[PDB]
């Protein structure tokens, strides 16, 4: 017993330009798509919690981080700091 397939087809899904929330590509003025820097996942300016602005997505020198990460990265939990080099 062993079932296996070989070869894939080509379709919108393949492109991989759809968000992770609704998993779609539909976009528009304001309801554009965004790509995280950590998880590198697609999040529709809308689908995402924090209403992402068009200017934000445009900002080439801007670091966008999806909640999923923002909540994770946050370990210090605004609590007492044991160790950590303070930087600008
Ligand atoms: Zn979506
Ligand atoms: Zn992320």
């Amino acid at each position: 017993g062993s079932s296996g397939s070989s070869g894939a087809d080509d379709f919108a899904m393949e492109m991989g330009l759809a968000c992770v929330v609704c998993r779609q590509m539909t976009v528009a003025s304001g309801n554009q798509l965004v790509e995280c820097q950590e998880c590198h996942n697609l999040y529709h300016q809308d689908c995402h919690k924090p209403q992402v602005t068009d200017k934000e997505v445009n900002d080439p020198r801007l670091v966008w981080y999806c909640a999923r990460c923002t909540r994770q990265m946050k370990r210090m939990a605004q609590k007492n700091q044991k160790s950590g080099p303070s930087s600008g």
